[PDB]
């Protein structure tokens, strides 16, 4: 829980749902679900994105 990147891609416009790639680097911010993470984006948007849907890096 730091950083995750998303390989399914989805981009949803943010204010919700974090938009991301099917390979894009995220931060984890806040998990208020367990299925859905608050990260935030490389720009610095804090938005709810599929676990599934993305992974976590080193």
């Amino acid at each position: 829980a730091e950083y995750v990147r998303a390989l399914f891609d989805f981009n949803g416009n943010d204010e919700e749902d974090l938009p991301f790639k099917k390979g894009d680097i995220l931060r984890i911010r806040d998990k208020p679900e367990e299925q859905w993470w608050n990260a935030e984006d490389s720009e610095g948007k804090r938005g709810m994105i599929p676990v599934p849907y993305v992974e976590k890096y080193g």
